[PDB]
């Protein structure tokens, strides 16, 4: 095969250090919520090297990711990336797959790692399971995506979310807390959160099934 080439339609800032992007693809793309793929972006003044992203919604020719100011090009894409230019996608990669777990689910998500989930939610307007959504950010400046997720809750009552600001009540701490095993756990986050978490989950409850993405933040 080959790669996709898309074109940036849209571009929203959704606070002061994450963009997303919305991009119409050349031919259907295939991809299940929990995965992410490798932009090439082509603008003067880009480095073109390919970055991994979770894809955070979209299906058939539209494809969204959202990205946080972690270092000189994510940055770049923040402040200059224009709508209009052209970017190129391998496939789909990544073995995070949320459909595929059980009917009841906790997700996890700290920070910019909510990415994988939002498009869980874009592509189930009714949610087909009973979720408990732990949303863990770094003080309200750093929250993404509160009012898409309120909608959510509004017009399914099966979605439970569990907002936590990290600097007033501390990091996301399940140390004894009880998971049940008719459940499956999601999470994706800074790998520090995700490590320090699945050793708690894992201790606690080790007949639940857990899985996570993790990345250096
Ligand atoms: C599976 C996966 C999914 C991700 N999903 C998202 C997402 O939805 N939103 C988001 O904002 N970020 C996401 N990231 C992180 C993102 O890829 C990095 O923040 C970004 O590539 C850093 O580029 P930079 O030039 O700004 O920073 P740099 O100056 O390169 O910062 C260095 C750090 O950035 C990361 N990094 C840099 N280059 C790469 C690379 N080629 N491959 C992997 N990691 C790299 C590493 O954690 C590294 O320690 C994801 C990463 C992975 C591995
Ligand atoms: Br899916
Ligand atoms: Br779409
Ligand atoms: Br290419
Ligand atoms: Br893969
Ligand atoms: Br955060
Ligand atoms: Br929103
Ligand atoms: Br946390
Ligand atoms: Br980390």
């Amino acid at each position: 095969s080959f790669p996709y080439l898309g074109k940036i339609t849209h571009l929203k800032r959704l606070n002061h250090d994450t963009r997303e992007i919305q991009i119409h693809l050349s031919r259907p793309f295939n991809y299940q919520s929990g995965q992410f793929a490798f932009l090439k972006i082509f603008q003067e003044g880009f480095e073109s090297a390919p970055h991994p992203f979770s894809i955070s919604g979209g299906h058939g020719q539209t494809l969204y990711f959202t990205v946080k100011t972690s270092g000189d090009h994510t940055k770049n894409i923040y402040d200059n990336l224009q709508a209009g230019s052209k970017v190129t996608l391998d496939r789909a990669y990544g073995h995070m797959i949320i459909e595929e777990g059980r009917e009841n689910q906790v997700w996890i998500a700290g920070g910019i790692g909510i990415t994988p989930f939002i498009s869980y939610i874009r592509e189930h307007p009714i949610l087909d399971k009973q979720v408990h959504f732990y949303y863990s950010f770094r003080g309200d400046e750093n929250a993404v995506y509160l009012d898409l997720l309120r909608n959510y809750a509004q017009k399914n009552p099966n979605f439970e979310l569990h907002l936590i600001d990290s600097t007033k009540d501390g990091y996301l701490n399940f140390e004894q807390k009880e998971v049940p095993e008719h459940a499956t756990v999601y999470m994706c986050g800074p790998i520090s959160m995700m490590k320090a978490l699945a050793k708690q989950i894992k201790k606690q409850n080790p007949k639940t099934e857990l899985i996570y993405e993790g990345w250096k933040f």
